[PDB]
This record gives C-alpha cells, structure tokens and sequence, in this order.
C-alpha cells in the first residue's frame, strides 16, 4: 500500500521523456530507444550519487562529522556511492548489445558538442575534488568549481586526527625516529652485496622521502599531491592503527574513497572504449591515501600504543 | 541536439519528489527509494520496447525470411543481459537499513510496465493492461513458428514417427540386454531405471495426455509445436537450425531471469516490511532438454 | 610461480571420464574445473570462517580492537559467496544435451560445503572424512559464538540501562496514545483499517516480551537465538550509530547477507541440477529483528 | 567418484602458505595461493576450449559450417570464463596493502597459462617447449584469417564486393561534390583509403594491422551482410573474437591496476574494430544478386 507508483515515481515525466531524433527527422531507428534509456539511466544514478556525496560534504561543513557517533552513516552513504558506481560500469554491457554499424544508422541525428555533456558527472567531479556552454546550468557548475571539495572536507578531518600531537604520542617524531634508527641497522647489517646495496638505498630514499615537508609542498603545487603534508600523517595514523577502536571506522572511510577513485576511474575507460568502439592518473583525487598504502615501514618499526586513551 | 534536451532530462531528472520533505519530515534514503523504481522502469520501457518488436516480426510474418532471425535473436539476448542487470541493481537496494526505511515507510506498487512484460510474454494470468491480455503472446507466436517447423512433415522426414519407432526398438533392445542379468542384485535396480525411463520417453508420444495437461495447464506448447522444438533441438548443428536454437535457448534463460526478478523482488518485500509457479512460460522447452534419448537413437538425416 | 602456487597439483587433477573409458565429452572438463573452482573457494570461506571463530573461541573478540578483522574478514566471505553465484553463469554455457553426451559416466556432495553449513549453524563419507565432519557437528557453531557475544552485549544490564525495562514501558506507552488518536476521528472504512493495523501491530510489538513464547518457538525450531541474545542484538541494531556499536552492527549485517547468499547458492545449484539431469536461514532471528518497527521517537533515550 | 572423480587430494592439498612454512604464518595469502590458483583452473579450460576451435579450423571441420554452432558457443564460453576472472579481481580487492605489505617478505610471478592463451589467440625447460609450441603452431587469428579469405562474394568474377563497393562509394561522393567541406575531403580520405592495398601491406609489415587484405574484405562482407542467413552466425564469431580481446585488455588492466594497488589498446582483432568504424551508408552498400545464399 502507497500513493499511486506511477504519480510517487512520476512516471508521467520519466516515461514520457523518450523522444528518439530518428522519429522526429522521419527514418525511426530501433536501436536509439536503447540509446536514450541506457544514458537517461545513467543520469538517474549520477542525481542519487551527487545526493549522497553532497550529503557526506555537509556532515563534514555542519560539522558532525566531529561527532564520532555519525561515522557510520558517512562510510555506509559512501560505500553506496562505490556500489553504485559498480553497477553503472556493469551497465556498459547493455550497450556493448548495439552494433556500430547500428548506431551509425543513427549517428547522423546525433549532435557532436554534448557526446559527454554529462552536467551531473562534472558536477560528481567537482564535488569529490578531480583536477561547458550552460546559462543556470553553468551557474549550478560554478557551485561545484567553487564550494569545498570532499578532498577538502576529508584533508581538514584527516589534520584533526588524534595522536599527531607532538606533547602527546608525537607519532610522526617516534616514526621518524624509529625509522632512522632502523635503516642505520640495515646500513651495519649490509657494512649480491651491490644489489643489497641499491635496494637500501632506493628504499632509505622513499622511507625518508617523507618527513621531507619541502617535497611534498613542491609535489603540492606541481600537482603530483592533493592533501596537506598533516593530513598524510592523520592518514597513515589511521592505516597503521586501524584495529584502534576510534579509527576501524575512519579506515573503513579511507578504504572507501581509494575505491571510489578507481570505480570512477574504470567508468572513464569505459566511457572512452564505448566512443572508440561506437565511432572510431591525474583523476585519482586520493592518490595521497594509496601512495600511503605503498609506503612499506616494517611492523616492528611502527611506534608502539602507550595505555593511551 | 544537446545532450539535457535529447535525453529529455528535463522530465527525467525533476521527478524526484520525497513524500518524507513534501510532508514536512525529509529523509535521506527515500530519494534511492525513488531512483532505484524509477530505474526498473526505464529498463522495462526498454524490454517491453524490444519485446513488442519481435511481436511484429511473427505476426507481420517476416519472421519467414530467415535473414530476420539474426535480429530476432539480437534483440532477446538484449532483454536476458537487462534483465541481469535488473537482478544486478538489486544490490543497491540492499544498501539501505530496515530500520532507515521504516523512517520513511509512513509516508508513501504493482509496475503496470513488468505486468505487461508478464503477459506480453505470456504468463499465465486507463487499461493498456488490456491490449496486453487480448493481444498475441510472444508464446502463442513462437507456437505459430514453432509448428512450421520443417522436417515435422509426416509425408516427409515424418521426424515424430522416426523416433517412436527408434526409442521403441531401442527400449527393446535395452530390455532384452537387462533380461540375462541372472536375477542379481543389481538386475532389479537397473529393470527400475528401465520401466521409469520407458514411463518418461514413451510419455512424448501421449498426445492425450499433453492435451489433458495442456488444459491442466501443466503444458503451455502444442503438441506439434513440442514437435518443431525437439526437431530443432536434436539437429541445432544443422545450419537452418542453429540460430533458432540460440532463440529457444533465450527464451528459456528469459524465463528464469523473470523467475529470479520476482524471488529477489519478493525477498526485498520481506527484508522490507517484515512478513516454477506455472510462472515458467516456456516449462515445455526445459522439459524437452532434459528428455535423455541416446545420440544413437536420433532420427539420422540423409 | 607454479612451484609457490603448486601447480603441478592443480593442474594434472583434471580427468574426463569420457575419454579413460575411450569417448571424449569435449565438455566434461567445464564440470571438472566448474566444481574444482568451487571446492578452491569453499576451501577460502571455510579458512576466514574458522579464523572467525577461534577469534570468538579465543576470547579475543572481547578485545573490540579484533571487531575490524572480524568484519573484513566475514565480508570477504559474502565477496568470495557473490563471485560463486556468479560463476553459474559460466555452467549456463552447457547445454542439457550436450551434458547427457557425458552424464551416462557420472555418480550421484561437497565434504567443503556441509562443513561450512555446520560450521556457520544449519540444523555419506569416509572415515578420516566423516572425522572432519564429526568435528562440524561437534564444535561450536558461528551462531552459537556469535549468542555468547550478543548475551555480553552492553546496556541489557537490568541495574544499568535496562533497556528491555525502557523498551517495553515506551512501547506499551506509545501504543496507548496511538490507541487515544483512535477514536479520535469519527469510526470510518480508513479508521476500521487504521485500527486494524493497531491491533495486529499490538500482537506483534508485545509478543517481543513473551520470554515464554520465544523458549517454545527456540525448542520448535522456529527461532535460533537466546531471548538475552534478541536483546543484544536489538541493543546494537537501534543504537548502531553509538561507537561501539557500529561496527558490531556491521558484523550483524554480514551474517544476514551470508545467510542469504548461502540461499542463493543453494537455489542455482537446485536449478541447475533440474536443468541438466531434467524434472532455513541460521540468522533467522536477524533478520525477524530488523522486521520490529518501533517508531524512532519510542527508542529508549541514551541522554 | 566426488573428490577421486575432481582429484581435489591434489587440489585441496596444493596450500603452502610460504608466511607458515617458515614460521610466520599470514592469514591474507592462503586467499592470495587460492586467488591465483582459481585463474589458473579457469585458463586451462580457456586455453582447452581456445585449442578445440583452433583445431575446428586446422582440421578444415569449419568448412562444413554445421560446425559453425560450436565454434561460437566455445568462444562464447571463453569471453564468459574472462568475465567472471575480471569480476574475480574484487576477491583481492578485499585485502589491505598494509596486510599484503605483511608477507610481501616471501615475494619473488607471469602465468604460462596467460602467455599461451596471448600465443594461441595471436599477441603480436618443458614449460618452455609447451611456450615454443604456442610461438610456433597456428594462431587463432591466423586460422580466423584463412577462413576470412574464402569468405563468400569476394570472388572477382562473382559479386565483386570490393568493386562494386569502391564503385558505389566514388559515384556517391562524386554526388556530395556536386551538391563541412573539409569533413567532406577527410571522409574521403578515410574512406577511399580503404582501396590502398600498398597502406594496408606496409601497416601489416609495421605491425599496425595484422589480417590479410583479402580477410579485411571477408569480413567488410560479414559485417554488411550478416543479416544473410550463412553469414548470421559468422557475424557472432567476429563479435565474439572483438568481446574476446577487450576482455583480455580489461584483465591486464586490473592485473597491472592490482600490482600497483598493492606493490605501490593493440588488439589481435583491431581490423575488426576499424572495419566497424569504417561508416558506409546503407543506401551505397552493393545490393545483394537475386543469388543470395
Ligand atoms: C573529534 C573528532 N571526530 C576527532 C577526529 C578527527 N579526525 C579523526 C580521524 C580519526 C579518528 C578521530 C578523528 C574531530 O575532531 O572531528
Ligand atoms: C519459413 C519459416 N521461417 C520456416 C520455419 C518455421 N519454423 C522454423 C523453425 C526453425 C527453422 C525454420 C522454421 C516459416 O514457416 O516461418
Ligand atoms: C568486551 C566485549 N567485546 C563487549 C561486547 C560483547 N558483545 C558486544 C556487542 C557489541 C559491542 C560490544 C560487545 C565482550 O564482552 O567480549
Ligand atoms: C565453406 C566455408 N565455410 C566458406 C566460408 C569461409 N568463410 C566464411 C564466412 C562466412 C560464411 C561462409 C564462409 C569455408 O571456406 O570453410
């Protein structure tokens, strides 16, 4: 029991918003309808998507993200966001049923501008923080370009995260330290020798390359990084104490946005591959998070938990 | 065009309107509620869209010309691979909390679409919903097709008689092989497969009894149209055969998709709101697959 | 590569009946690796399975540091169940024929996958075997794990929150002023049926709190779970978005999904059968839980 | 009969996590060890149904065209299998690079398997012989190249395809240039490009294109013609080798994707693909003799 499906849904626009140039230029072409449908679908998803993250970004704004007890509902709104996505890159398979010499029988009704145009997926890339003719539309852009990113919201959360306070657990100086201490023991163990050598030396590069605040600032401006040199320590703070009670959760959440980037990523490729098969990277936002992912310290290396709190 | 206008966006992206904030109390998960059925719908416009045009191509005949089949085919397939996808969105759903959805469940379904996908296929059973009922099923057209199937001609390749007599004398030999056994253990065993395997295979050839369950409803196919199919099925290696197959093939995994769709959609009902079916249009079709005559035992052709 | 991976082994354990007795089924060997693949996963959910379970044995899941491991790793059980229910699709590329050209050399089953049904809670072999499966029957199911932990769940306590106390009181409450709003416009059709649902809503908010009711339906079979075990459970799912309770929410969560992908699996390999050869959930409790419809406003405040 | 009949003693018992055999024994790499095993499984039936087409052709069993059905089922099935191993990818996904990091220790890892599928299909000690057979024996594009060249209607002195399609494309566009223009020129370019069997030769030799002149004009022949009973089926073969290559590209993407996850667009069928690019209009497309087949 409801209100009438068809009124609630109104199916009354939804349903009536077919109209295939094929028709309307008199030479109807079946496989169009497909063509309208699949795209019209996307956008659909694309709306639910943008509600959920523009949801997540006011929890960070509003603020409430700093009540704990609101984490689960910003990891499960962006999982969604991933599981979503995923059926949008398995929907390329519906138009992978279209053969190209069937949408040339088509192609001459389509114009060339708008072959992506997909406001709504700008906006989605925007509104995370990735890197058009329009009237009210290009007025909706301009919010995207202009409010604060996800990337933002996540990078100021990710400063605030507990145990980067140097008068307490001082993660980054015992890190630093015990990494220094570590790779000297590895220099004395190494005092086949040759290619030992290099690898030392390669990783003591890598290991110490963070800790190098001027680097990471170049990197910043250059455009090789997107967080905050205090937001890689929040970041790696979490990844190596995720089984912390107060950061399970906040991993889950980092765990999520590294998926988001890769899932928007293969739609991309998809996206692409379908224009090349119908007529013939600097988009990971968080690169941050899996370059953090990557940095091999040794367990043993990891500042231990004090009785902390 | 323009992409917004060509694409009617304009309609397809202001339909999004949450019971929960018209009455004053907007939450969340509604507007997923909302996009998720409005998505099915898009999908069945779709499949209704390519369903009705194989229709036509039986009842305007040119399903007669064998060129059209590739087609035919093409656009089945196409309604299969949706309809995963549809089994596929289901995920989404399951996304959101029972205890999120009562949230809104105060506030706020039967798709007119998938009932006319039902009987357009053929399930058993303003009013569109009546051309659908009235109307030739893609079963009855597929029947029509079916029992135009060539070789059933009984002047002939009399294909049906052939293989009476073939499974008949087969049988017999099977059972003269049983009837040394020297009364053993094993003998009584096997003599049961035989009589229960006989029951099965010589059943085919009880076109009273089809008739009975044809009007029990336990059948759906003519008896000449089960005919056309086993035909098909047995010399599908046949060139004028092959893609005819591939469309009986479909029809079938047609139907257990459309099962599939209706246990998750019943699943999500009790997730929800807390507390095959004769639903198998094509069950003749399963049911000459699994008929286990010998290769041997096939009519030959030459 | 294939030495780490022991492939001499993997591969080489792959024979078609067909051709040892002289025929060649050309497809058979889509059932051999078809069923080999399923028995390598089995393998895998039984591994994070068991791993679960010691995790609760051990008593370490008292630490709420291990709650991560124990959801990455159940999850991944879910992940490895969806990718089996897909790969049913690969068995859909045989046609029923084409088996019969090589079912004549076929047996009427996997050890994997009883031990994983017991292990997880579902209500023949060799010996050395049937030891393995003794050892399901035997030890401690994941829901009987899972009851011990929910039972210890926070805020049950009576001298504490006394949640159930706090429950029943504002149910019983609400319904009563829900039972005020009746009558409150003149007995219509829409009253009738409002009123109705009251009744039958009633029944059922109530029976919650018939401790008796729920030993009966325990012993009937009808319900798996403790009645302090429902408590715990109703604790965490109301009360989700409180910290230490988050996660032990999405362990929950976890355990339904598996239990319905279980189900699904069990379903394809039902159809299949009966389309090749021709012619319950152990969270029931869960998911009955979820069902409970309390108004937000009712909850218990945490103040 | 069950176990015996899946010789899972050897299957079920293939598990050394390499962490445990040397005393450290990590929970993630039993998952690693049965990822990988699970591909490999799936390979050999690609690879065993990929040799049985192959075969189909080198036998010449293809020319009775009964066989087509089979063809295009086995490779059918192989694009399926390719699915679900690119769909397996998010079985890794559920492990963290810090508990990857954890048994890295035991790192060295290429799949024989994936180098002969990339051989059979045609990717331009005893093990290494298997490998020599693969560089050797026929590939499937070879085999799909020969089969493409006894195409029906490509006879000169029959349809003349080829010619009446150069035919109907120059008086077409000689219409055009009697009745934007740059476009018009470029089209042209492209589209009479097509009849440079010299570009055609010199791009096989450099590598950019990999069928036979004559094959292209097989399979132009399908493509326009595929409605045609005899060609219907054909069709789905190229569909289906075109499906076949993209998933393969898609499986090293989340093969390199993963490593880099973890460790911090030439197709054997791209003729296929251009052929599909190349845009005649239906109108120009030669109509078929009153001997149709
Ligand atoms: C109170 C707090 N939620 C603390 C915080 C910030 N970032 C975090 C990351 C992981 C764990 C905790 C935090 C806040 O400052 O918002
Ligand atoms: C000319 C025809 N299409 C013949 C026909 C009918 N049913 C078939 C099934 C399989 C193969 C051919 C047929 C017709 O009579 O429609
Ligand atoms: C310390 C504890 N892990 C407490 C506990 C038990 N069940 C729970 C459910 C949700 C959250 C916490 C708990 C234990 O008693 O083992
Ligand atoms: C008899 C044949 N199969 C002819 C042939 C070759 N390629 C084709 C493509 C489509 C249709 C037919 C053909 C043969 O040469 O084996």
């Amino acid at each position: 029991g409801g209100l009438i499906y068809g009124n609630y849904l109104h199916l009354e626009k939804v349903l009536n918003a077919q109209e295939l140039q094929s028709e309307t230029k008199g030479n109807k072409i079946h496989d169009e309808h497909l063509f309208i449908i699949t795209h019209q679908a996307y956008e659909l998803w694309f709306k639910q998507i943008l509600w959920e993250l523009d949801s997540v970004r006011e929890i960070f704004q509003n603020g409430h993200v700093r009540d704990e007890r609101n984490m689960l509902k910003v990891v499960s709104r962006m999982h969604r966001v991933s599981v979503i996505l995923k059926l949008l890159v398995q929907q390329f398979s519906i138009l992978e049923t279209m053969t190209a010499l069937d949408f040339n029988d088509f192609r001459e009704y389509l114009s060339p501008a708008s072959g992506f145009q997909s406001l709504q997926f700008r906006l989605l890339e925007n509104k995370i923080g990735v890197l058009n003719f329009k009237g009210e539309e290009n007025e909706l852009l301009l919010k995207s370009e202009q409010e604060k990113t996800l990337l933002e919201l996540v990078e100021a959360w990710l400063e605030r995260t507990p145990g980067l306070e140097p008068h307490g657990f001082n993660f980054w100086g015992k890190l630093e330290k015990n990494i220094t201490r570590g790779l000297e023991e590895e220099f004395i163990r190494i005092q086949e020798k040759e290619e030992q050598v290099a690898e030392f030396q390669k990783q003591k590069e890598v290991l110490l390359s963070l800790f190098d605040e001027k680097r990471h600032e170049h990197l910043l401006s250059k455009g090789e990084r997107r967080l905050s040199y205090r937001a890689l320590q929040g970041a790696l703070m979490i990844y190596f104490y995720r089984e912390e009670p107060r950061f399970q959760v906040p991993f889950q959440l980092l765990t999520s946005l590294m998926d988001i980037d890769s899932l928007m990523t293969k739609w991309r490729y998809n996206h692409v591959c379908m224009v090349h098969r119908m007529l013939g990277d600097r988009y990971k936002v968080f690169v941050d998070l899996f370059n953090l992912s990557t940095y091999l310290i040794p367990r043993h290396w990891i500042p231990k938990m004090n009785p902390t709190i």
